[PDB]
């Protein structure tokens, strides 16, 4: 037996407040980051059009066998087109519930879903075509080509809800990242099939995300608010314990099915809803979801963040540290890059960066008074962006160094952050050299400029 979550909230922007979708996420955070997900439905007449063929584009997704509180990687078989797989797709669901696939009920599917993952001697599998790159593929949204693009595909083509603009916007803070992330800053595409899903997680960084359906049968969303989720995740450590195994990669990540039910019964708050075509759905920082699509259909998601979220997202690199979790970026060296632009920052952008900006320096400059007083005296100059991340990881926590680190030539090439100085070699401190990337002198105007910037 399934008791459906509550509903998530929806809204309807009018097109005043749908025109600047920064703008119109602020406006609903109050009420959307109480449950995690909402739902928004664009204006009636706001229908982008739909580039991507269903002959010339091929995929090969992955399996997945349906049982709950079980351990998936978070990225890892024949090849379909898009044409082969929506047959198979509508060939399965028709074929397991006996039915014409448009007539059976989402509130059954549901049920169905959750009654299989739980019940172990049926043994059911189902394809997902999951992560494939907007880059590879090619966007479902309209963008610039130098084919030409009709006059309705003109008008979507600057839109902030194509999904290929919202993180290239400047009120977007990762767009000023210069690095390559891409599994950041570029739409990913999901074609899913009835029962096929995803499983309980948060994105890199507890950024934002935002989610298009461009077509087909519904997508059912579970999703739980940021406040809860450390409660979601002592929940699931007594439940699945296999899961918080920590992973040698960033790409080793571990995720499970668990019914929200099971969630409910411990007081954990989660709401649900069926997107359907032509919807978004957002998900807010550090906001728990997972899901499973009613059908054939076809989705577009990105991450994004904002500047409401730059706490958050040094709190998560603090976070990752203490649980030795690889990072995708550099948080500080994003800070300092953007500072070093504060000329051509959003006036709002910049104020909030100076603020993290100010906690960065005190912090650093807590943390450099500690090794020296270690007897850490030598020092030198380093550019740590030159460096491949994987070069600049502390050897303990994993983090991604940027402000500075720890060297011996006792080791050569390793470093540490600064919190794992007694963790670099067994020689006297006073071998070590402090590998910096800015004096406070530097960071100081660095900050002014900033202040500068956010007071005209
Ligand atoms: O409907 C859904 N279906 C499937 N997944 C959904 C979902 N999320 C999926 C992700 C993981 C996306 N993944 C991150 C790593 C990315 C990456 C980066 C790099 Cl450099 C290399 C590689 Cl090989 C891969 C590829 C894209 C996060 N949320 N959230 C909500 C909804 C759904
Ligand atoms: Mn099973
Ligand atoms: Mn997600
Ligand atoms: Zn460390």
């Amino acid at each position: 037996m399934f008791l459906p979550p509550p509903e998530c909230p929806v809204f309807e922007p009018s097109w005043e407040e749908f025109a600047d979708p920064f703008a119109f996420i602020h406006k609903i955070r109050p009420i959307a980051e109480q449950t995690g997900i909402c739902k928004v439905r664009p204006p009636p007449d706001w229908q982008p059009p739909f580039a991507c063929d269903v002959d010339k584009l091929h995929f090969t997704p992955r399996i997945q066998r349906l049982n709950e509180l079980e351990a998936q990687t978070r990225v890892k078989a024949r090849d379909y087109t898009l044409r082969t797989f929506g047959e198979m797709a509508d060939a399965f669901k028709s074929d397991y519930f006996n039915m014409p696939v448009h007539m059976v009920p989402t509130e059954l599917v549901e049920k169905e879903f959750w009654r299989l993952v739980s019940t172990i001697e049926e043994d059911v599998t189902v394809e997902y075509g999951a992560d494939i790159a907007s880059k590879e593929f090619g966007s479902g949204f309209p963008v610039r080509d130098g084919i030409k693009l009709s006059p309705e595909e003109e008008e979507y083509l600057d839109s902030g809800w194509n999904l290929n603009n919202m993180p290239v916007m400047e009120q977007s803070v990762l767009a000023h990242i210069t690095a390559d992330i891409c599994g950041m800053k570029l739409p990913w595409l999901y074609v899913g099939m009835c029962f096929s899903s995803f499983c309980w997680h948060i994105e890199d960084h507890w950024s934002y995300s935002i989610n298009y359906l461009h077509w087909g049968e519904p997508k059912t969303w579970y999703g739980v608010p940021g406040y809860a989720a450390e409660q979601l995740e002592n929940v699931m450590k007594k439940l699945a314990p296999e899961l918080f195994v920590s992973q040698p990669d960033l790409l080793h990540q571990l995720v499970t099915i668990m019914n929200p039910n099971t969630l409910m019964t411990h007081e954990v708050p989660v709401y649900r809803t069926n997107q359907c075509a032509g919807e978004f759905v957002i998900t807010f920082p550090r906001a728990y979801h997972s899901g499973f699509n009613q059908g054939f259909n076809f989705a577009e998601a990105v991450n994004f963040c904002t500047v409401d979220w730059l706490p958050l997202g040094r709190q998560c690199v603090e976070h990752y540290r203490l649980l030795h979790r690889y990072c995708v970026f550099s948080h500080d060296e994003m800070i300092c890059k953007m500072a070093s632009k504060a000329d051509v920052l959003d006036v709002v952008v910049a104020s909030t960066v100076q603020k993290d900006m100010a906690i960065m320096i005190e912090d650093e400059k807590a943390l450099r008074e500690t090794v020296r007083k270690l007897g850490v005296i030598d020092s030198e100059r380093m550019d740590f962006e030159l460096l491949p991340d994987d070069e600049r990881q502390c050897v303990k926590c994993k983090t991604t160094c940027f402000m500075s680190a720890i060297s011996c030539s006792c080791k050569p090439g390793l470093l540490v952050c600064l919190h794992h100085v007694k963790e670099l070699c067994s020689c006297p401190p006073y071998k070590y050299k402090l590998r910096y990337r800015y004096t406070l002198d530097d960071l100081y105007p660095m900050m002014n400029a900033l202040k500068l910037r956010a007071e005209s």
